[PDB]
C-alpha cells in the first residue's frame, strides 16, 4: 500500500509509522521530526501525476504521538515548479495544524526544495496550473535534535594527497515483490533484492607521527577504536545514520556530532535509493568500512582497501506503516 | 530491436546485433565565433566481470581540434579501455579510468587527465546497481559529436545562477519535450501524455531581470514583456555536454542578464544538471522541443510560493537542434 510511494513507477488508507531513537544515545529525547510522503495532484481532470516527498522540520516531543500523526493529514499544501541552479519544487503551506506552528515548513509557510530529490518524477510535473500536494504518509523520528547532525556539505568536500577517503559500501535489502517493476534496477541474491551505496564518512591519514606513515595493522586497529554502528531511518528522509562509540581523531571530528552520531539523507547520497526507499520497508543488509585513495584523481589507479564491517543497528530500519484506527 | 537502437541506452529501464552507433550534430552556422572543436559525448554500459550487464551510462570525454575524418575520430572513440569504481564525497560518484586511447583522442580533457570524476545518478541509468566493488568495465557503443566553437558553449556558472534577491525577477523558461518513445517502452509511465505521443517537462532558470529602473520605481510589465521580446531567444538541443538545452540571445542583454550569455550570446545549459531524470530518458530516445514558455517568476524562493507566475512570449524552436537518432558504423 505505501509501494503506491513508487507512482508513477507502478481503496487508500492514511497509514503513519513511528521510530524511536531515544536510545541511540543518551541525550535526551526531545524532539520529533516528520517527514510526510504524498502525491502530487493537477487540479481540474483531478489527476494523480508523481508520488513526492516534503519534510516539514521537528516539533517538541509532547502528547499522543499518534494524534501529532492525525494533524499531519489535515494541512493543506500546493506546489509549482520553480528552478535555481537546477529544477525545485516549492511547496506553499495553505493551512496546518496548530501543533505543527514551530516546524520550519510551517512557520516559514513555504519549502522550495530539489525536485528530483523530492518528486518521483518531476519530469511529469507541469511549469504551470495549480498543483494540489496531498498528504498520505506520516513518517516520524523521535530523537534529540542534538543527534541528528548532518554533515556540512564543504567538510564532505575536503580531500588531499595524504588523506584516506573513508567510506561506507552499503548494501540495501529492500522488501519488494519480485515482480514490481522496480526490480529492473536492484541486484538479486538468493535470498532477494539489494541496493548498493556507496558513501563517504570521514577522512584518514595516510602519515603517522607528522612523520609517515600509517600502515595496513594501526587503520584496522584506528577503526575498530572508532566502533562504527550504521542504521536506517526516516529523519530527515531516508538516511543513514552512522554512530561511533569511541573518541575523533582530530581528521574524523567534523564527520560526528558532539555526542558521535551523523545523519547522511540518501537523497543527497544516491537520489534513487532514497525514492525506492520511500515505498518499500528496507533494512541493512552489510556495511563494510572501505579506505580509497583521498583524491579523486588517485582513486581511479588505485585499489580500494576493505577493512572491516561495522554493527548493523537492526532496530533502525525503514520501518512498516500501519493504517489509522478505525 | 529494430528500433531506435538507441534504447537499449535506456538500460536497465528497456522495453526488452548490438551495434556501435555514432552521430554528428554541427553547430557551426550557430553563430559568428571561428569554429574550434568537436564535443565528444560517449555512451554505453557498464559491465561486472566474473561480462555482466549492470546498467547504461555516459561520459563526455570534452573536445577536440577539428580535423580529419570526423567519422573515424568517432570510430576511434569505440576503440578505449575504460575501467570504472564507485566513489563518493559530498554525492556516489562514478570514477571512470582511461586505461588506454587512441592518439586522436589525448588533446581532450579526460584523456589528457586519463581519469574522469563524475557524478553518478547523472552519468549511470541504475548507480543503486553498482557494486561498491569488484572490477567494472564501460564499454563504449555510442558515439556523439558535436562540432562548435569552445567559445560558444557557455555553461553559466553554478553560484551565478543562484543569485536570487527581492529586486530581481527570475527569469525561466517552461519547457515541454517530445520524446519519441515505443507506447510499450516503460519510459512511458514516468511521461506525459499527448495526441502526439508523450513528452518530458522541463523548468530552466536561465537568467536575473530587474523589479525596478533605474534608481528606479518599478518596471511595469510592459517594459519587461518589451526586454525579453528584444533578447529574442532562440532555444534547441543537443548533446555537446551530455543532453543540454541550448539557449541562444540575438538581441541586446541588459545589465542583469548579461553575465547569463557568452558574447556570442549563446547559453549551454547541461539538463543533467536542470533535471537528471530527463536527461537520462534523453540518452535512450531521440526527442525535439516541443514549446518553449519564457516566464517570469518572482526572485526568491519564499516570494514565488506566494506569487503567481507571469507567462511573457514563446521563444523561437530551433528545429534542426535536436537529440538526434543514431546510424550504423
Amino acid at each position: 500500500s505505501s509501494n503506491l510511494l513508487a507512482f508513477p513507477i507502478v481503496q487508500i488508507a492514511p497509514q503513519y509509522r513511528i521510530q524511536r531513537l531515544d536510545s541511540w544515545t543518551d541525550s535526551k529525547e526531545d524532539s520529533v521530526f516528520i517527514t510526510t510522503y504524498g502525491f502530487i495532484f493537477q487540479v481540474g481532470k483531478h489527476e494523480l501525476l508523481s508520488a513526492a516527498m516534503l519534510c516539514l522540520g521537528s516539533v517538541p516531543n509532547v502528547g499522543d504521538l499518534v494524534e501529532l500523526a492525525r494533524a499531519c493529514l489535515t494541512m493543506v499544501v500546493t506546489c509549482k515548479k520553480s528552478a535555481t541552479d537546477t529544477e525545485r519544487m516549492v511547496f506553499s503551506v495553505v493551512q496546518a495544524p496548530q501543533v505543527l506552528q514551530s516546524c520550519r515548513v510551517v512557520a516559514n509557510k513555504y519549502s522550495s526544495v530539489n525536485a528530483v530529490k523530492h518528486v518521483k518524477a518531476p519530469e511529469k510535473i507541469p511549469g504551470s496550473g495549480t498543483l494540489e500536494y496531498k498528504v498520505n504518509f506520516v513518517s516520524l523520528t523521535v530523537v534529540p535534535r542534538k543527534d541528528v547532525y548532518k554533515i556540512p556539505t564543504a567538510a564532505l568536500k575536503v580531500s588531499g594527497s595524504s588523506l584516506y577517503n573513508l567510506a561506507l559500501n552499503v548494501t540495501i535489502d529492500v522488501e519488494v515483490d519480485p515482480k514490481s517493476p522496480l526490480v529492473k534496477s536492484l541486484s538479486k541474491s538468493d535470498s532477494g533484492y539489494y541496493a548498493n551505496l556507496f558513501l563517504h564518512i570521514g577522512l584518514m591519514s595516510t602519515v603517522d607521527k607528522k612523520g609517515k606513515k600509517v600502515t595496513f595493522d594501526k587503520l584496522e586497529r584506528k577503526i575498530r577504536r572508532l566502533d562504527l554502528s550504521v542504521g536506517l531511518s526516516d529523519v530527515l528522509g531516508p538516511s543513514v545514520l552512522v554512530k561511533a562509540r569511541g573518541a575523533r581523531t582530530r581528521l574524523l571530528a567534523p564527520f560526528f556530532s558532539s555526542s558521535g552520531t551523523a545523519c547522511y539523507p540518501i537523497s543527497n547520497a544516491s537520489p534513487q535509493v532514497a525514492k525506492i526507499l520511500w515505498s518499500q520497508t528496507a533494512r541493512l543488509r552489510s556495511v563494510k568500512v572501505i579506505i580509497q585513495a583521498g583524491t579523486q584523481r588517485a582513486v581511479a589507479v588505485t585499489a580500494d582497501h576493505e577493512v572491516t564491517s561495522t554493527k548493523i543497528e537492526k532496530r533502525h530500519t525503514i520501518a512498516k506503516y500501519n493504517p489509522f484506527k478505525k
